[PDB]
């Protein structure tokens, strides 16, 4: 079963903590004190790996500048401002369901969401949605071979998908500056810090930065919370009466079905990892996955309890690179599930169809029974 790889991250936290891969010369790690140490001890651990223009790929001062700018569009106050229509983009979703007792959560809910979402979100007028979601899916793909003549030809569609994107988003920073909103592309032309502005060459880059960051992992999140609540028998109805237990629900989530698995790091000094020693220049994988089932970091790191408080999971990383989209990741899956619980008063997993991609932990069917309420 590829949606069951926890079995082997046992077995590689406990036989191989720090495992080196002959073949690709890459290092995985799969402790949590380790996968946490990779992924934030940023002066031994470099996000620059010679995407390009966007701050994942950027160490400190030229990251840091970026991310104090960009985060002033994830305020708790900002994100207050657009939970209303997310709701109602939830609500519009569900709503195209109703009237039927089997729907597929990915295809029908939590894959359509997040791209809906993010337009919305970015001030994209909803009449381009079509062609919004085209580009999106452009840039999320992945070649099915690795083959010189297959990847040729996925690079050459998704970098004109990208330049089309760009220049989509290049006409709707121009028209904001006119007709400012209350939006994330016309929050970042009036942010500042000092006199320092996003310029258009990287405003746009992080637009793009936020589909291919921001999508599928939102997806992969609310299917796998919804599978994980119905895991557990009474964890569904225990939901329902009891609301105020979904954010730490959504924690749970991330921490027990860690949608983006793994993260990369490269070396940037000579250091030691648990007793072994690693030189500059070498990749490293830190497997967060594999950390939020670790228990020496959890209780019971096997179980999905909703009951944990505070939940100290890296899903969504840890140090300078913190998801910068986690409030509103966190706000999207807690309206998706308030939706869900409110719509049906039962679900019942009929089938499921997993992603079987290496960087995403997630499925691509979840076909269910419901009951409207
Ligand atoms: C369940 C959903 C999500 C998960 C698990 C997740 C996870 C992560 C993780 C682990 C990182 C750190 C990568 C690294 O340190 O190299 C990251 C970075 C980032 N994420 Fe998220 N993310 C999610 C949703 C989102 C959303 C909805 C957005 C935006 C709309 C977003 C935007 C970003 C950005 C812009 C960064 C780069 C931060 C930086 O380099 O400073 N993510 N994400």
């Amino acid at each position: 079963d590829p949606y069951d790889p926890f079995p082997w991250y046992e077995k590689m936290r406990k036989e191989s903590p720090v495992y080196y891969d002959e073949d690709s010369k890459v290092w995985s790690v799969f402790l949590y004190d380790d996968v946490k140490r990779v992924i934030s001890d940023k002066d031994f651990f470099s996000n620059q790996f010679p995407f390009a223009k966007t701050m994942v790929s950027m160490d400190p001062p030229k990251h840091t500048r970026i991310r104090s700018i960009v985060s002033k569009a994830f305020t708790p106050r900002i994100m207050k401002e657009w939970e209303p229509r997310i709701r109602v983009l939830t609500d519009e979703l569900l709503g195209k369901a109703r009237g039927r007792d089997e729907i597929d959560l990915v295809q029908d809910f939590s894959y359509p969401l997040p791209v809906m979402v993010i337009s919305e979100l970015l001030g994209v007028p909803s009449e381009h949605k079509e062609k919004f979601k085209e580009w999106s899916d452009l840039l999320v793909s992945l070649p099915k071979s690795a083959y010189e003549e297959d990847v040729m030809e996925w690079r050459t569609i998704r970098n004109k998908g990208e330049e089309d994107l760009s220049a989509f988003f290049e006409n709707v920073i121009e028209e904001k500056r006119r007709n400012l909103g209350d939006d994330i592309i016309s929050l970042l032309i009036q942010a500042e810090e000092d006199g320092d502005r996003l310029s258009p060459d990287e405003l746009v880059p992080f637009c793009n930065l936020l589909l291919l960051a921001g999508n599928e992992t939102t997806t992969n999140l609310i299917s796998n919370m919804v599978y994980s609540i119905l895991e557990k028998p009474g964890t569904f109805d225990e939901l329902a009466n009891q609301p105020d237990l979904i954010p730490q629900a959504v924690e749970e989530a991330v921490r027990f079905r860690a949608p983006a698995p793994m993260i990369v790091r490269f070396v940037q000094q000579d250091t030691a990892i648990r007793g072994v020693n690693l030189k500059k220049g070498e990749g490293v994988i830190a497997f967060l996955a594999s950390a939020n089932r670790d228990e020496a970091a959890f209780e019971r790191a096997h179980e999905f309890d909703i009951h944990r408080h505070p939940n100290r999971h890296i899903g969504f990383g840890h140090g300078i690179h913190f998801c910068l989209g986690a409030p509103l990741a966190r706000l999207e899956t807690k309206i998706a599930l308030e939706a869900l619980l409110k719509q049906y008063s039962a679900m019942e997993t009929i089938s499921t169809e997993p992603m079987a991609n290496s960087s995403m932990y997630g499925l691509k069917h979840f076909r269910l029974h419901v009951k409207e309420a």
